[PDB]
């Protein structure tokens, strides 16, 4: 089984860069800025990232720069938007089946 | 579970335009020209579609215009690279993970 369908999108809007590690912050939409919470895990396109900070309905993700090479998450650029996807450790309704 | 790790990247070398449907080709890397096929599933970078035609280690995959504005593929662009991961619809022993 495989979809990689993502329920909504994201629009960069803001980067951030530390020397340590790059930070790149998106603007959620209305029905992903309902749920969403920093710590979370963000899948852009289905590369699953942490939230490290959010600003309002932007939400900004961690990215290390030899990672961004290593993904192909480097290709994002502010003004451009992303395919989002909401990614969690662990969830009351796990028991499949 | 979710992890959306891609074990490859492949590389936007040409875009074929249909007005019908719009087709994208990359370049697949050494590990990803090994065992990949047309009408297999690729996700790039986590959102899944088939390959129209493979061009010798290219590789062409389809994408409605709207899909791709629904979805964050409309951002790539040739001369890019992207995280491209292999999909199958059904295999001898998926095991389940
Ligand atoms: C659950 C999970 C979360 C990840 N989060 C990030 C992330 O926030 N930023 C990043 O550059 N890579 C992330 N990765 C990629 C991964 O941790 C690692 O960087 C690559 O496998 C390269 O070693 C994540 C991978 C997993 C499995
Ligand atoms: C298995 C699978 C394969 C898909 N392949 C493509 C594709 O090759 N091109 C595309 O634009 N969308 C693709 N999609 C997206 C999906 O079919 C549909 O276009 C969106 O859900 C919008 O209706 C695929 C979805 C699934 C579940």
């Amino acid at each position: 089984m495989f979809t990689g369908i993502v329920q909504g999108t994201a629009k960069l809007v803001s980067i951030d860069e530390k020397p340590n590690f790059r930070t790149h912050v998106v603007e959620l939409p209305d029905h992903m800025l309902d749920g969403l919470e920093t710590g979370a895990s963000v899948a852009h396109n289905g590369c699953c990232l942490t939230v490290t900070e959010i600003n309002g309905n932007h939400v900004s993700f961690d990215l290390m720069k030899e990672t961004l090479r290593i993904t192909n998450l480097g290709d994002l650029k502010v003004g451009d938007w992303v395919n989002v996807e909401r990614a969690a450790k662990f969830s009351d309704e796990i028991g499949g089946h």
